[PDB]
């Protein structure tokens, strides 16, 4: 027909690269969205699993969830309560040693005092004690002084002891502050259990985190553009994670690949101008170059598409090929 081109009708849509989808968890496929020559965009839906048991284990979790928070409550309340019931209690005996405390600083300033007079009475005592021996005074004078002593001086330890009873008292409330010590060394120990307990919150939290993940994993999505050549999975079918439901083409993979006869392969060569007419597409014209040429004997010949609407191929699409001579 044409010394100017070989034609052939022996061509083949073919793809390079093509890729396999999978849910990343198994399940009962209960929808299809898409089929068997479909294009699609990076983002779609293309099947669903039933997700009830994901979602089942998800809630198993938020119920175990909830009733570890109705224990962080439940003794953030109990541990607040003792914490409370330890400063208002303390900041008592506190002040009744700050209030014996200074009734004894009233005790040993008057006793001070009396050990003052008690001082110089004395002094008198010797003294008179000394002129009543030598006769230089009647001893009305000097039982006088000591009599007047003896009121001082029992005037004294009347303090003292009213000192030492005041002090044993202040020991003991200061021991019964060595109580509330253990006190709180027991919150803190009711305390080591808290951060125990918001330890298994917060691991709860990631075991949901992951349940969430899995139900959302039950739409298989795609993962770039590209048309479905191909689906292995029906509605009620149980598939496991990773095994494949579609394959997906990537539109730049496409190709021609023609089956030359040797003999009208005469002035072929890479490089060369390309036409393709596909039955699928009569008012479209694909356009392109040899792109390779491997070694009734009919020859392939790999043809590389520079023009003409990629998202409209399928694999396995046939009609008719003029490739130029030179
Ligand atoms: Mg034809």
């Amino acid at each position: 027909h044409r010394i100017e081109y070989a034609i052939t009708n022996a061509v083949f849509v073919k793809a390079d690269e093509l890729s396999y989808l999978s849910f990343r968890v198994s399940g009962k496929v209960i929808e299809v969205y898409k089929d068997l020559g479909d294009y699609v965009k990076r983002g779609e839906a293309l099947a669903k699993l039933d997700p009830t048991y994901y979602e089942l284990e998800k809630r198993t979790l938020e119920k175990k969830m909830s009733a570890l928070l109705e224990k962080k409550k439940a003794l953030e309340i109990k541990i607040q309560k003792l914490e409370k019931g330890l400063h208002i209690s303390l900041s008592a005996k506190k002040l009744k040693v700050e209030s014996l405390k200074k009734k004894r600083e009233a005790l040993r300033e008057k006793l001070l005092q009396v050990e003052e007079k008690i001082k110089l009475v004395k002094l008198d005592w010797e003294r008179y004690k000394s002129l009543f021996q030598k006769g230089l005074i009647p001893r009305r004078k000097f039982e006088e002084v000591d009599t007047n002593l003896k009121v001082l001086l029992h005037e004294r330890e009347y303090l003292e002891k009213s000192i030492q009873e005041i002090n044993t008292e202040i020991k003991r409330a200061k021991k019964g502050i060595e109580n509330a010590r253990n006190e709180f060394k027991t919150i803190e120990e009711l305390k080591k259990e808290l951060s125990s307990l918001e330890e298994e919150i917060k691991s709860l939290k990631e075991r949901i985190k992951t349940a969430e993940q899995k139900i959302k994993d039950t739409v298989l999505i795609a993962p770039f553009d590209g048309v479905v050549a191909k689906r292995f999975i029906s509605r009620g079918d149980v598939v496991r994670a990773g095994q494949p439901a579609f394959a997906l083409v990537n539109p730049e993979s496409f190709y021609v690949e023609v089956l030359l006869e040797e003999t009208k392969l005469k002035g072929v060569k890479v490089g060369n101008k390309a036409y393709v007419r596909l039955d699928a597409y009569p008012d479209i014209l694909f356009e392109g170059v040899v792109e390779e040429i491997s070694p009734v004997q009919r020859i392939p010949v790999k043809i590389k598409i520079t023009k003409g609407d990629l998202s409209l191929l399928r694999v396995g699409m046939g009609g008719e090929v003029e490739i130029r001579r030179t």
